This record gives structure tokens, C-alpha cells and sequence, in this order.
């Protein structure tokens, strides 16, 4: 035994890298980190850093911040900020230009992390399994390419994450995804986002901000309400608010056929049976784990829900030394989760003392033109398996939007409790500054929190978050199944 | 006894009104709410609403929001928002114009409250005490003027709040205050705010945003560091950042003589001995309780430190039926505190079950050009009477300012724990979205929270608040009163 490296991690993921680093620094165990490429890039999108660092949270938040200005610039007019708002649109190129330079820069600190750190080592290629202790490195995903390295390790961590799901439709390959969206030469005039998940709604916002003068953004979705799995009142108020911001939402609609045109712009055949014309078309269908190529089969690693890696709560797979974290497992697909998954794994096997990642009560956010922030349970799901549930609601129009002209920017809070307990089971927020608020909310919730905590804390009185403490009288109840304002 | 009015409240304060409204609605007791005037007013500044509804938190924040846009307009350019950069300045008039129409509107919904609510009654004039059950109403503060109404009550509540503290100096009456600041006909070019308190810093920001082209805002302060009583590191970083935003701060400097000029502009004599010219000069020296005029002497209400009303923990005074809340008591000068104070008082006497306002660990905020949010103890005060105390720090440049060209806008978090306990005793924050964050933080600290509770909560990962859960290693220790790193 006594193998070449202690850990081979497939993928320099938000969690991959977190795992690798900690093992090599806090434990000195030699780590080899495999990944596809040096810096973020259009040929093969996800690089050293993660589907989050390179083509996710970083460039996303940047672009959403850029798109936010559009509203903000119009808004300041009411604040006596007079300027020529005559048909003023943004320059897409200068944004990506300055985006690339910031991401590129991040990949530069990463390279220079490996140079500085010992135990750690970056290996560029496409990693695959040979068996229990051998990781092969090839120059193509194609398993008949050149063998580049062959790494002999104690433990294997799989953090290859997730990938855009296409839809089985003629013309599919004319559609761009979250990946390609980022590196578009030019801003789309006629824009069609396709889907109802995070990426759909968030990107809907961006292109809407960065539409060239006169452009539009339609949003289509298979079902009747966007963002399945959110406070069904938050979902509605956002769909309305996207409207008021210029994004034409479209429920119970799906394309079936796509064909390219004379000037290159894309033509679309819909469910209702219409034909429309769009420069671009993006698909936010979802994300399948990236495990097709890994040959888990040849090492006996459990592959189920379209390739999701079977793991236990300590991230251990069907073999006792190979592990997987983040999107490839397909439980909770977020950056700070895989980060936690990676640190848990580090402490579990190298840290001596085990620890399991707590998936219950994780606060997350949606970065749409008005941002959403939830933590915990929906009404639907709390009344599902809880006996008596109270629902508190409160929706107010921030004092600044009377002047700004955006009287449609209703900020919204929803709290879901256990009537038997007082226990806060879910909190849902829509409006500006929500993703910040919710983060501390989830500190209270994973701590175990009761509404009799929430309201009995003195406020910070010119803010939005202070309205959490103003909720005593419930809006209505859910009695073992059905809404009611019950008695006896 | 069967006295006419159950409760007379002197002053429709944020707390006064709250207490008034509560008694009348939840307990149906007849309440009469005396106050000076109808809507927010440039002759007698406060009104039906409170010193923060009328000449505080509302008009303040609107203006701060307005001033904020200056940065945001410059910043957007780096996001491809090309415009007429050409030294365009704000229009002060259209701001106050929209400000009044928004405040003025709030008082219109207040008059309509009184018309609609039963037991409640607004009485206009300057209130005073005759004895323990008799409130007199005069048309002037002058106790020699006309007797307007004489009100017979079971209970009296003093909620007259606070007033600008002037400085005993020649030229004093040439200065404007927080009150007069709001109604200035025109935007000041040559601006001097005086002092280093909440008001000073926040208003420094506003005029700095709302300076005409070429204008400058100087800040002077008696001592050597602004904002006595905040995390001594936060204070520094803010004093720096104000510099970067264009406000020339000045320490150990104090005016001595002010004289009015030929063109109207005001001339100033300083401590260092210089002479400088300013269009305006604001004094943020503080706020003494407004109890001089009340005639407590007659009714036997205890009057001590600058007239502040002596009260017990249940807000009760020297007499068994006269109460005082808010800024007049001088315990904790905030809107949501007096609200809580009033709310508790209502329960204390009319609500049957007494209850005391919890002054320990109240989160508050400062609405400066970068906003501050703190809750709990300073660095110095924990090491004062706590055995062994840890300090965690973290200062990061939010990912967006790499593009916005505001590389000076450092976000800051400081957590202060009880090393023995692990208990979070104080959290301090500087940066955009701070005040929103801090609010829920304070829900954690009246709940009792540990740094273990903090970091072990999963994050919301593109945000600023999530860096609360990124703090495991202390920066340095305070062992029984000294900056230290270990025990031996
Ligand atoms: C557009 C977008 C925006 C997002 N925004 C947010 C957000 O704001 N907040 C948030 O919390 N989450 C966000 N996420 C989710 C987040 O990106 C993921 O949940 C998280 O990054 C998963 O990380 P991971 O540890 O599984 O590995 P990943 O971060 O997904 O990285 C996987 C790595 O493995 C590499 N790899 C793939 N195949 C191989 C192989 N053949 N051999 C070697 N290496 C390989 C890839 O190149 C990549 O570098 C976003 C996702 C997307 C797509
Ligand atoms: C510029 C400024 C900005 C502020 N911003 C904030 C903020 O952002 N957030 C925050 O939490 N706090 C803020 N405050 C503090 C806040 O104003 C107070 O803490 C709070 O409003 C005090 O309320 P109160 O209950 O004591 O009564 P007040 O709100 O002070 O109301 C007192 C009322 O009594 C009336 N009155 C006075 N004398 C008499 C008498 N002769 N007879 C009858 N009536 C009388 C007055 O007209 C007034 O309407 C700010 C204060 C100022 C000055
Ligand atoms: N925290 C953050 O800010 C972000 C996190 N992420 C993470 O990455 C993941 C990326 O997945 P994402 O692409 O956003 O989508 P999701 O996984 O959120 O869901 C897919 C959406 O598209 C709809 N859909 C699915 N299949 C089809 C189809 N064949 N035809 C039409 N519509 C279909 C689904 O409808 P239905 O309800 O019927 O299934 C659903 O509403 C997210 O789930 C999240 O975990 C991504 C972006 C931002
Ligand atoms: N929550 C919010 O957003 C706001 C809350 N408020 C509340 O209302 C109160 C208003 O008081 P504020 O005016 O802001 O200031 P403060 O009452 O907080 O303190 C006064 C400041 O001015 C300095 N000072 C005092 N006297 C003199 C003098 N004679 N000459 C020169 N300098 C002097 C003091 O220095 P030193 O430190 O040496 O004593 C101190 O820095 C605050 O205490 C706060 O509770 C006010 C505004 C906003
Ligand atoms: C009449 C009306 O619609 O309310 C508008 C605002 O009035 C002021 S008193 C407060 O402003 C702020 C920013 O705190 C807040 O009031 C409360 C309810 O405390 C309301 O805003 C908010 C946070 O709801
Ligand atoms: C070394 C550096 O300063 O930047 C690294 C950034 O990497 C990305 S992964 C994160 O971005 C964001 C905005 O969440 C955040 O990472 C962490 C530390 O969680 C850092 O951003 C920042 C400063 O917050
Ligand atoms: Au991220
Ligand atoms: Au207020
Ligand atoms: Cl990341
Ligand atoms: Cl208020």
C-alpha cells in the first residue's frame, strides 16, 4: 500500500477544492486535484474553481448587479437626479469585458494557490475510475483518448457536479444554456428563456436589464406557476413583479420545434401552436449530475437517479473509500452545501472525528430582479406532516418606493409555525435585501426558533428586516390538511 | 374615582402614539393624545407622529437613499451603463418636494386614524402638569399664555422625547440643526456638520450627496475619533471611507465664534485658530429630554440629569400613576425602544400582567454613506467585566466593487465572544446591507447565541451576511483587560 496520493478529488469544485485544501493544509495528506481546464472558458465551461466560481454564482451575481441598475437609474429621477434618460440602454460588451477580467483574475489566484500549497496538486484533464484506488487522467471525455496521468490514491472524492439538461426536441442544439449565456458576443433583442427554476428566473432578469433598446424577454414554463417548491404566495407576487419590470411571463407553454432563420435568428414552435422569433433561446430545464463519463460501473460505484451518486449521510458511496459531494449526489444543489459536505468529509475520514452534513433547514436565495430568500418549509409541506400550523403574513411597500415610482416593489415576508409548539418551521421573503436577511434567519432556525423569540426582539427602525418582529396575529391556520381560522 | 380620561399622553410620540393607540383599541380605555401641531412643521418641528416620523427616521432615510444614488450613478458606468457623466448634480428642490408630499401624507392617515378610532382623541397645544390627574393644554410653551383645555385623567404618560442640544457659543443662533436641516430652501455648497454622533455622520452623507456642483462637506468633532461608543475598528474604517466619498473629516477641532457675512454666508472661528467660510452649519451635539417646559416640579415628577425623567424598569416615575417613555427618560434613544416601552406600559397597568422592556442587547443602526449595524458590546466593554473574551474579525471587498471602481467600500464584521462561555456578546458591522443583517442577529442575541451556533449554520452563497458563518478562528484575545494571544 502507502499510495502516491492520499486523496484524488475528481473536480476542483466549490466542495472539491474545499475538501482538497483542508486535507492538505489542516492534515498535510497529499492531495491531487483533477479538473478540465486552467481558467473559466467557452470551449469547456467549468474549470478550476467550480460550476459556481466560473459559470455560476460569481458571474451571475455580477450580471444581476449590472441589470439592477436599470431600475435604479430610472428610480433616482424621482429623487431629483435629473439626467438624459432618453432611450438609454446598457453596453453588453463592457460588462462581459469587466466580468471576464474579474473571473479570469480569480483563476489566477487559484493557480497561485497550488504553487504555494504543499500536498496539493492540480491535474488537468478528464478524470475517470479504473478501480478502487486508481484514477486515470485522459485528455478527452472520450474514454478512447490518450492516457495522460495515472494516479494512485487512498481515497477518491467525486465532486464533478452538474450539467445543463437539454430537452428531447428537434432544434434543441440551437438553444443556449446557462453555460453559453455568459459568453454571448452580443445582447439579445428578442429573448426567450425556457424553464421555471432558479436559472430561468434569475437570467430572465439579467437579459431584461441588458436588452438593447426596444428588446423584450419572454419567459415560458411547462406548468401553471413558476418556481415549484416556494411559498406559493411568494411565487405569485414575483410572477406579477417580473411582469411590471417588462418580462412577459408565459405559463403552461413549451416549445416543440425550433428552426434557424435567414438572418440567423431562431424560430420557435410552441405548445399552444404559435410561431415566434427570438435572437436567442436559453434552457433552464435543470441539472443532471456529471457522472456519465466517470465509469463508476468499472469501480462498483452506485449510480441511480439518472447517474446521481448513492451516498450515505457521511457522503460515503457503495465502496468504503470513494466519496462524492455536491450536485453529483443530487440532494441539495448549492455552493455552501457542497462546501459543508467537503469539510464534513475532511473531518470524517482525515479528521478522525466524523460529522454529517445537516440538510434540514438550509437558507438559500434566488437572484431575480426582485430577490427571494427562504429557509425551511412551505405551507403545503408543513401542513402535510404537521398537525396544527399557524401562518403569518405581512406585506408592505418600503417607504422609498413612493418617491422612486416603483410602487410595485412590494417587499413580502411569510412565516410558518407549529401551532402546538410556537416553533418556526419556515420563513419566506421577497424583495430587495432579502438574501442577506434570510442568512441570519437560518442561524435562528437551525438553532431551533420560536415566534415568541422573533416578535419579542426589539427592532432596528428604519429597515425591512425589523418587520419580522412585528408578526403576532396569524393570517390563517392549516388544520391537519385544510386552511381554516379554527376553533375548539 | 371615575376620572374623565383614562390616559393622557403628552406627545403623539412613536412610543406615545403606540401606547395611546394600544390602550384605546386593545383595552378600550379612553385616551387623549396631546401634541403640538397637525402635520410636520417648519415653525414647530415635531408633530402628530413623533420626532422620528416627522423630523427623523422617515425624512432622514428618504434623503440618505437619495444621496446614495450619487455613488450608484458613478458606479453603474463600470457595468456598461454609459451616460452623460458630465458633472450633473442633484436637484435638492424636487427631493424635499417629494419628501414633504410623502411625510405630509403620513399625517393625513394619522388624522384619519383618530377620526376612525374610538377612545382616542388628539388635543393640539403644549401640555403641562397641574397635579397627578390634571393635564393642562396651553397654546404656547410659555406658561403665561392661554388656557385651552383642562383634562382629567387616571394616568399620565410623558412621551415628549428629545430636542437639539445647542452649544454655549457666540454665533450659536446662526446654526441650523437636524430639525431645520430638513426644510432648507436650497442645497448647501459650503457645508459644515458639527459633532460625531448618529445625526452628524448620517447628515454629513446626505449633504455630501446633495451638494451642488463643486461643493464640499467638512466634518468637525471635539475628540480624536468619531462615534464614541462603537467598535473602535468600525469607527476608524468609517472615518476613512467618508474621506474616500468626499467628506473632509476633522478631529480635535471645535468652533468658538460664528458671524454672518455680506452675501449671507456664515463665517467660523475654530479651535486650531483658523477662519473658514460656510453656506450652512449644522450642530449634531445631541438631544436633551424635552421636559423643561412640562412643569414636573408642580406634580412632583423626578427631574435629574438635564431634566431626564426618573423612571423605574416598568417606566413608572416618582408618582404611582404618571409614566414616561422614550427619549425623555434617557435610557435608550431609539424609535422601536419607545414603541416597546409604550407597549409594555400598556400591559403593565391596563393589560393586567406587568412586563418590563429589555434594554440589554438591542440591535441598532447608523444610516451613514456606508451604513453601520451593531448589537451588543464593544471590544473594550466586554474585556471590562468579562473574564476571558475573544475577538473574531473579517474584512472583505464585496465581489462587485472590483468592477464598480469603489475598491474602498470594504465590508466589515466583528464578533465579540465570552471565551469561557463561547457566548456571542457583541456583533459589529460596516457596509451596504448591514442594518438589515443586524436585525436578525439581535434576534439571536436576546435568544442567547454562541459562535458555535453561528459558523455551524450553512450559508447563502453569493451574499455578505453569509460571512458571519465563515468565522472559526479568533483574530486575537482579551484576557482580563489586555490584548493577548494565549495562556501559559
Ligand atoms: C448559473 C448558476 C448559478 C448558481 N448560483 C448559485 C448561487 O448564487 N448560490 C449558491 O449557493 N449556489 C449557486 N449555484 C449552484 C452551485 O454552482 C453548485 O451547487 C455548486 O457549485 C456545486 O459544487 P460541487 O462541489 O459539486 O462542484 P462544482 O462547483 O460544480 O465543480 C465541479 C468541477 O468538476 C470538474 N469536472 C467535471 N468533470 C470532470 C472530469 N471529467 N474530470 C475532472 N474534473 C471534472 C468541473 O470542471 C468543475 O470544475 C449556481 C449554479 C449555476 C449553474
Ligand atoms: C434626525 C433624527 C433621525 C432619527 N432617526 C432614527 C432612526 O432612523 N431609527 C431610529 O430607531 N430612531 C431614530 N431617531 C430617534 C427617534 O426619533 C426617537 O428615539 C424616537 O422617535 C422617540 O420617540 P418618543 O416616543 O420618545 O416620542 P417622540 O417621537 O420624540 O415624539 C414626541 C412628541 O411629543 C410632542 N411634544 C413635545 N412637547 C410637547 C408638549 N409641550 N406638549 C404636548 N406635546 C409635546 C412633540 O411635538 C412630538 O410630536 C432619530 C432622531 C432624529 C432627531
Ligand atoms: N442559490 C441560487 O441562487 C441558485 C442555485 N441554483 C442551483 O442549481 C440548480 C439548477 O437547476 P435549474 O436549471 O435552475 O432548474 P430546477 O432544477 O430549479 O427546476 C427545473 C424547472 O424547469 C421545469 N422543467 C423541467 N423539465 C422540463 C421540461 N422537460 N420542459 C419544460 N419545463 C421543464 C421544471 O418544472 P416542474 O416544476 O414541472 O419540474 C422546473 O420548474 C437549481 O435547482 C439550484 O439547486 C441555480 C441558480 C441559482
Ligand atoms: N438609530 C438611528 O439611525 C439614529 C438614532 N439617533 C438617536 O438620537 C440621539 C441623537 O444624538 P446625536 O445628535 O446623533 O449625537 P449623540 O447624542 O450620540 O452624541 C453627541 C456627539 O457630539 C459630540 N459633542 C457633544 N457635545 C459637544 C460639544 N459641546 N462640542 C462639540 N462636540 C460635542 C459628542 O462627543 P463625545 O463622544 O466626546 O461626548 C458626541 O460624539 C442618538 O443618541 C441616538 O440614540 C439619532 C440619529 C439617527
Ligand atoms: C403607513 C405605511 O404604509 O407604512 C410605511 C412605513 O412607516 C414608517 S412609521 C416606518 O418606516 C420604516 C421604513 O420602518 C414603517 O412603519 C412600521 C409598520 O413600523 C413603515 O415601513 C415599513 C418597514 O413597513
Ligand atoms: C479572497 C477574496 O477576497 O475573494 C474570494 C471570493 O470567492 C467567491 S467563491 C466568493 O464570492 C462571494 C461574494 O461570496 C467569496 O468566497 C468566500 C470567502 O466565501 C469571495 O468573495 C468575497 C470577498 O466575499
Ligand atoms: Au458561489
Ligand atoms: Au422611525
Ligand atoms: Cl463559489
Ligand atoms: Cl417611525
Amino acid at each position: 500500500m502507502s499510495r502516491a496520493y492520499d486523496l484524488v478529488v475528481l473536480g476542483a469544485g466549490s466542495g472539491g477544492l474545499e475538501a482538497g485544501w483542508n486535507a492538505a493544509v489542516t492534515h498535510k495528506k497529499k492531495v491531487a486535484v483533477v479538473d478540465v481546464q486552467a481558467t473559466h472558458g467557452p470551449p469547456l465551461f467549468a474549470a478550476l474553481g467550480g460550476t459556481c466560481v466560473n459559470v455560476g454564482c460569481v458571474p451571475k451575481k455580477l450580471m444581476v448587479t449590472g441589470a439592477q441598475y436599470m431600475d435604479l437609474i430610472r428610480e433616482s429621477g424621482g429623487f431629483g437626479w435629473e439626467m438624459d434618460r432618453e432611450s438609454l440602454c446598457p453596453n453588453w460588451k463592457t460588462l462581459i469585458a469587466a466580468k471576464n477580467k474579474v473571473v479570469n483574475s480569480i483563476n489566477e489566484s487559484y493557480k497561485s494557490m497550488f504553487a504555494d500549497t504543499e500536498g496539493l496538486s492540480f491535474h488537468m484533464g478528464f478524470g475517470a475510475l479504473q478501480d478502487a484506488h486508481t484514477v486515470v487522467v485522459r485528455k478527452s471525455e472520450d474514454p478512447h483518448s490518450d492516457v495522460l496521468e495515472t494516479l494512485d490514491t487512498e481515497y477518491i472524492l467525486i465532486a464533478t457536479g452538474s450539467w445543463p439538461t437539454r430537452l428531447g426536441v428537434p432544434g434543441d442544439e440551437f438553444c443556449i444554456t446557462s453555460n453559453e449565456a455568459f459568453y454571448l458576443e452580443d445582447a439579445p433583442k428578442r429573448m426567450l428563456c425556457v424553464g421555471g427554476g432558479y436559472i430561468a428566473v434569475e437570467f430572465a432578469g439579467i437579459f431584461n436589464g441588458y436588452k438593447p433598446c426596444g428588446g423584450y424577454v419572454d419567459l415560458c414554463y411547462r406548468g401553471d406557476l413558476i418556481l415549484r417548491g416556494f411559498d406559493t404566495e411568494v411565487r405569485k407576487s414575483l410572477t406579477k413583479q417580473l411582469g411590471a419590470n417588462g418580462i412577459r411571463v408565459r405559463t403552461n407553454l413549451n416549445p416543440t420545434k425550433i428552426t434557424k432563420n435567414e438572418d440567423g435568428s431562431n424560430h420557435v414552435h410552441f405548445n399552444d401552436g404559435t410561431e415566434e422569433d427570438y435572437d436567442q433561446v436559453m434552457l433552464a430545464i435543470g441539472r443532471v449530475p456529471r457522472s456519465q463519463a466517470l465509469q463508476l460501473d468499472k469501480a462498483g460505484v452506485r449510480t441511480g437517479k439518472n447517474g446521481a451518486v448513492q451516498v450515505d449521510a457521511y457522503s460515503k458511496t457503495s465502496v468504503d473509500n470513494i466519496y462524492a459531494i455536491g450536485d453529483v449526489t443530487n440532494r441539495v444543489m448549492l455552493t455552501p452545501v457542497a462546501i459543508n459536505e467537503g469539510a464534513a468529509f475532511v473531518e470524517t475520514v482525515f479528521g478522525g472525528k466524523p460529522r454529517a452534513t445537516d440538510h434540514t433547514k438550509v437558507a438559500c436565495a434566488v437572484f431575480s430582479i426582485p430577490p427571494i430568500g427562504t429557509c425551511g418549509m412551505t405551507e403545503e409541506e408543513a401542513a402535510k406532516n404537521y398537525e396544527t400550523v399557524a401562518v403569518y403574513a405581512s406585506s408592505f411597500t418600503p417607504l422609498m418606493h413612493n418617491i422612486s415610482g416603483s410602487k410595485h416593489k412590494e417587499f413580502m415576508i411569510r412565516i410558518i409555525t407549529n401551532e402546538s409548539n410556537g416553533e418556526v418551521l419556515g420563513v419566506h421573503m421577497l424583495g430587495d435585501s432579502a438574501p442577506e436577511i434570510i442568512q441570519s434567519v437560518g442561524i435562528c432556525m437551525k438553532m431551533g426558533a420560536k415566534i415568541s423569540d422573533f416578535h419579542s426582539t426589539i427592532g432596528v427602525h428604519p429597515t425591512s428586516a425589523e418587520e419580522l418582529c412585528s408578526m403576532r396575529t396569524p393570517a390563517y391556520f392549516y388544520e391537519s390538511g385544510k386552511r381554516v381560522e379554527k376553533l375548539s
